[PDB]
């Protein structure tokens, strides 16, 4: 048999950089929210004790592949505490709509798809904390999405508190460029200095993204489909770039705009969704 799984985009509603680790990560104050939108992973189970990433993602060598990495990081963790039933295997494909490296966290939601899909079809029995936990290794956007709800997210975003901000529409537009979280991360005027607020505090205030103005101010492309969007509703940017997004109340406000935009925004809409498409199909 053969399954499908959902691996939905994330959007960070705010972002603020607090500090820097001394393992060179930045400790944050960021809030998590999904969009019922994304990649479709299938998995058909092999008893060969084989990982197959039949379909490539451009740009990654299979063995690079978060698909892969977090499917036999779950391989090894199972069966270094006998939880891995004999032969273990899996062939995944993965139906790709999302853009590589744009700030929507995709190859991390795939991650916490193949841990959270393999670990039921495996039958592991792990836990969400222990998922979560296996997770982090592979990147910090990836506990987000196992946990599966939308998160004030504090630490290096590890630390999830479940919120339910309002569900709003998004026109999500990807420049034509791409950002290598380290640039952004390792640019000397990036605010680090951020002070740390209450959740009820962040939750009035005005949202903003403290990446924002390096991305904004050193790729051109950003900076213009950012100019583009703000005449229209409130426009940010999710991660390090290079997507940016624009809230809008309704569908038809949204969709009207993205109909009116040219086509070197690279935009779609989607509604955003505090429980993970993936946990809404778990049930
Ligand atoms: N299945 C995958 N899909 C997308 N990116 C992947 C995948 N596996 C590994 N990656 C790596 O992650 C990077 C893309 O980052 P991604 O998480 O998709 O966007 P962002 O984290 O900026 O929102 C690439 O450098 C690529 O090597
Ligand atoms: N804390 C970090 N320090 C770094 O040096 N690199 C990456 C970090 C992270 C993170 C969690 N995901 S995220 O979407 O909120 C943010 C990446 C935009």
């Amino acid at each position: 048999m053969r399954t499908q799984w959902p691996s939905p985009a994330k959007l960070n509603l705010f972002l603020y950089i607090t500090g820097q680790r001394a393992d060179g990560y930045h400790t944050l104050q960021t809030l998590f929210q999904f969009l019922d939108y994304g990649d479709t992973i299938s998995i058909e189970l092999r008893d060969d004790g084989d990982i197959r990433l039949l379909t490539p993602v451009e740009g990654v060598e299979h063995e690079d592949n978060l698909i892969v990495r977090a499917a036999r990081l779950l391989m090894k963790t199972a069966a270094d505490s006998g939880r891995l039933p004999t032969g273990s295997g899996a062939n995944i494909s993965i139906d790709k709509r999302l853009p590589v490296g744009g700030g929507l966290g995709g190859g991390s939601s795939n991650a916490a798809t193949v841990l959270v899909a393999l670990n039921h079809l495996w039958q592991c029995g792990l836990s969400m904390d222990e998922l979560a936990e296996m997770g982090l290794t592979l990147g910090a956007d990836v506990p987000v999405f196992v946990r599966g709800h939308a998160a004030f997210a504090e630490g290096v975003g590890e630390i999830l508190t479940p919120v339910d901000p309002p569900e709003k529409w998004y026109l999500v537009a990807h420049p034509g460029v791409s950002i290598p979280t380290p640039v952004i991360f390792k640019d000397p005027e990036l605010p680090r200095n951020t002070p740390k607020r209450s959740i009820e505090t962040l939750l009035k205030c005005e949202f903003s993204n403290d990446c924002e103005v390096i991305a904004r101010k050193r790729f051109r492309e950003v900076d213009a489909v950012l100019s583009w969007l703000l005449e229209y509703a409130p426009s940010r940017l999710t991660g390090t770039g290079a997507c940016v997004f624009a809230e809008f109340d309704t569908e038809s406000e949204a969709r009207q705009v993205l109909e009116q935009a040219p086509e070197w925004l690279n935009g779609f809409v989607a509604k955003g969704v505090n429980l993970s498409p993936l946990h809404r199909a778990m049930l």
